[PDB]
């Protein structure tokens, strides 16, 4: 308690000594509360006019138009301590998993140099605005790094002064850039050196790309076993237990020297003890603390979520295979049996999974997995939208399985080669491309964001009639040389010809494609079946859509007139119906 968080708490008091008060009407049950002080402040979703003017049929589809309009009673909940047998299963599995992940990787500190290059090319590091304006400016000022040094030497001393969370089924905990640096220095290696790549972790898909996920799920489907399970957890970050945080911290057992001490301090001082500021309109700032739940930077959050999910799913596989009888207590000989299972089949059982943070797909040895719920419930990883003791419903076809907000189609090219393509309901794709975040967008910057969406569509959703047409329209409407912008692998963020990029991604660099014959035109690249395209949300067959497609050059010219006298290319004749 207060010997680890007091100093952060003490320091905040003094900066608002005029305003401090232990409010007696505080809403917190599960968070420890310390005091309150005076503030007054809050960023809505803005519409991208370039994308909207070129998707007119969708202006009357509420599933699209409602996306641009507009649980903190899940953060204020508690998770019970797991049973002794569950705690033993988790410790053995976590110890074994950090060893496996460490066999071909070397933990190492990330550098000021590396951190500086990140900020100077826009990565969402979840910092706050004070002394300097932006992240770019703080990193170029030696005073900042002296603040970093003071904290850093404080962490080597096993103490913390300035690493404080700011709160804002989502919850993003911003810290000041300095605290983010110290997190990146100690634990950035997990992401920077690809610890959760599929090659290194067997279950992971870190860095794989949306064009590979479908092929990965089809490879899982080829294994002998039961149904494919894809159970979502209800509020994963809120169900991370102190026992989870202690098993995650065992990565420090693989470290040495300074790095070991710096990482032990991030885990002890910022993860296993936390200090948070929350805006309450009743507008004061509340300073609350708790030991458990996830509240790290989003990139460290991804890797540790992947780790703990891999651990949880291996234990649920052990339960279905009858490796242990009860979570109440592991006998001495069940411990040897669990250890022996991991050594003997651990790597095979990891390859039966695709895991991206809290999101998983598991093809277990058989369907006993479906009703193996005691370890999963007791670890606090309670399934969403199913009763606690009701057996999981599995998927019989890898093309029906949800993963990373998509499903995957098998699409055969006119030349017989096989594409496995990502897909989701087309209203979600068009509704997201119509939204921008943040203020002060010029018309040029808005156009370049529309171009990023259009290029992603050409690369990942070319098989959807309406998106290949809308992508061609947007690329025809935005000046040819203007560079796509945004505020896993993003191959569409380029000014290279999209047919050349398509060839590189789907043919040349695609390890599931044996014949490397380049495609010469977009007309060789297939669509879904017309009925499948409608099932997944196409407007093909509607009067509104036919008028849009027929008159698309008039829409392209409306946008060109707004942007002005610039160099444009006509990409519409890449499509058969516009090719005269
Ligand atoms: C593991 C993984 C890899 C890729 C993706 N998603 C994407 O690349 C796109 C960018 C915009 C939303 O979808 N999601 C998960
Ligand atoms: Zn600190
Ligand atoms: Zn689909």
């Amino acid at each position: 308690n207060l010997d680890i968080i007091g100093k952060r708490i003490e320091k905040i008091k003094q900066e608002h000594e005029t305003s401090w008060h232990y409010d007696q009407d505080h809403p917190y049950k599960t968070w420890a509360y310390h005091g309150s002080y005076e503030t007054k402040q809050t960023a809505s979703s803005m519409v991208n006019g370039v994308v909207r003017l070129l998707t007119k049929p969708w202006d009357i589809i509420p599933m699209v138009t409602q996306m641009a309009m507009t649980f903190k009673e899940k953060v204020d909940t508690r998770t019970q301590e797991p049973k002794e047998g569950t705690k033993k299963l988790m410790k053995i599995t976590a110890e074994w998993l950090w060893k496996e992940l460490g066999k071909k990787k070397t933990p190492r500190m990330c550098t000021r140099e590396e951190f500086t290059r990140k900020v100077r090319s826009n990565a969402a590091l979840g910092a706050i605005f004070n002394k300097w304006k932006s992240a770019r400016e703080a990193v170029e000022d030696s005073g900042f790094w002296e603040l970093v040094d003071k904290e850093r030497n404080l962490h080597l001393e096993g103490k913390c002064e300035t690493c404080v969370y700011n709160m804002m089924s989502r919850a993003i905990w911003y810290m000041w850039l300095g605290a983010r640096f110290l997190e990146f220095e100690a634990l950035g290696f997990l992401n920077e050196d690809h610890w959760f790549s599929r090659e290194n972790s067997l279950s992971g898909v870190e860095g794989e790309g949306l064009h590979k996920l479908g092929y990965i799920l089809r490879d899982v489907s080829k294994k002998e076993g039961g149904a494919m399970y894809a159970d979502d957890t209800a509020g994963w970050d809120t169900r991370i237990t102190l026992e989870d945080l202690k098993n995650e911290e065992m990565v420090t057992n693989h470290m040495e020297g300074e790095h070991k001490k710096l990482a032990e301090a991030i885990f002890k001082l910022t993860y296993q003890n936390k200090v948070v500021r929350v805006q309450r309109p009743t507008t004061v700032m509340d300073i609350i603390s708790r030991r458990d739940q996830r509240g790290s930077g989003q990139v460290v959050t991804y890797g540790l979520n992947t780790f703990t999910n891999m651990e949880a799913q291996l234990i649920r596989q052990m339960e279905g295979e009858g490796v242990f009888k009860s979570i109440q207590h592991l006998t001495v000989t069940e411990e040897i049996a669990v250890k022996n299972w991991l050594v003997r089949v651990g790597r095979e059982r990891l390859s039966r999974m695709a895991i991206s943070g809290d999101d998983c797909v598991v093809k277990p040895l058989d369907d006993r997995f479906a009703s193996a719920l005691t370890a999963l419930n007791d670890m606090g990883k309670v399934r969403k939208d199913i009763q606690q003791w009701e057996p999981s419903r599995g998927w019989n076809d890898w093309t029906q399985v949800p993963f990373c907000s998509h499903h995957f189609h098998e699409l055969i090219m006119k030349d017989g080669r096989v594409l496995v393509v990502p897909c989701r309901n087309q209203d979600e794709l068009i509704g997201r491309a119509r939204i921008s975040q943040g203020a002060g967008w010029s018309l040029r910057e808005t156009a370049c964001l529309g171009k990023s969406y259009a290029q992603m569509w050409s690369l990942m959703y070319f098989h959807r009639r309406d998106l290949r047409l809308a992508a061609n329209a947007i690329c025809s409407a935005v000046p040819s040389h203007w560079v796509p912008t945004s505020r896993a692998t993003h191959e569409w963020m380029t000014t290279e010809d999209m047919l050349t990029v398509w060839n590189r991604v789907w043919i040349q660099e695609n390890p599931w494609m044996e014949d490397k014959t380049p495609v010469e035109s977009w007309e060789e690249i297939p669509y879904l079946g017309k009925r499948e395209d409608q099932w997944c949300g196409s407007l093909i067959g509607l009067t509104s859509r036919a008028t849009w497609a027929k008159n698309i050059q008039t829409a392209i010219n409306q946008v060109r007139s707004l942007i002005g006298n610039e160099e444009y290319t006509d990409y519409m004749p890449s499509m058969k119906r516009f090719r005269r």
